[PDB]
């Protein structure tokens, strides 16, 4: 049984994890709004080779998993857990909770997001020939967007997108369970607190994050 003390302390504990780890502040990103790309600008990422922008998107990919594993290293649990299980967790959820951090960084006033010290629109990637995949990834971040996800909301659905149960591969499946329940309380008691019950029929579906992460894949 936990207490009421007990899952305050997760929420809060959450909450601090992703604040460390959060790699970008969302201060800074909003800050950052007005510095626009210039079209030059615009024009020398589109002509770069799909290998350059496939390397710089790699880098920052990478960059952003490491600050994942450390959010999970940091979360009253996960270390307790086999390494398996970590492993099984992080190679199934890191990359689906980058693409739930990655709504910070989009403008829905303008379509723009985030990349390398000011932002523009899908235009910048046109070298990769994927537009598809940016689509996705640009109308999902809107739909998330649209939401205006708070800090400790974006720490608590991102917990539960790793601390899942249903991944096929775990060896210690119920210290796994106990733990996602326990965060499913800490989810839920803090949209009580914080009058925000309304955004769980509005979360994505389990699917969409897992179909477009495959795409990447
Ligand atoms: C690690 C995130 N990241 C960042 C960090 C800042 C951020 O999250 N920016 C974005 C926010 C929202 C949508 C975006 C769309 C394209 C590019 C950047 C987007 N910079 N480049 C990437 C790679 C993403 C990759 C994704 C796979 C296709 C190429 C872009």
């Amino acid at each position: 049984y936990a207490s009421l003390t007990e899952i305050e302390h997760l929420v809060q504990s959450v909450c601090k994890s992703y604040r460390e780890t959060c790699q970008l502040r969302l201060e800074d990103l909003l800050r950052q709004r007005s510095n626009i790309f210039s079209r030059e600008e615009v024009t020398g990422y589109q002509r770069k080779s799909m290998w350059e922008m496939w390397e710089r998107c790699a880098h920052h990919l990478t960059e952003a998993i490491q600050y994942v594993v450390e959010f999970a290293k940091r979360l009253s649990g996960f270390m307790e857990l086999c390494q398996n299980d970590q492993i099984v967790l992080l190679k199934a959820g890191a990359m689906e909770v980058v693409l739930v951090r990655m709504c910070r960084a989009y403008n829905a006033d303008n379509r723009t997001v985030f990349f390398e010290g000011k932002y523009g629109g899908m235009e910048l990637f046109r070298a990769l020939g994927c537009s598809e995949l940016i689509s996705s990834i640009f109308d999902f971040s809107h739909s998330l967007s649209a939401l205006h996800f708070s800090e400790d909301e974006i720490a608590l659905y991102t917990a539960l997108v790793l601390i899942n149960a249903h991944r096929p591969g775990l060896q210690e499946k119920r210290k796994v369970e106990q733990l996602q329940y326990n965060l499913e309380l800490a989810f839920h008691h803090h949209l009580c607190k914080t009058h925000r019950q309304s955004i769980l029929a509005k979360l994505p579906p389990k699917g969409k994050l897992r179909s477009l992460c495959s795409q990447h894949v």
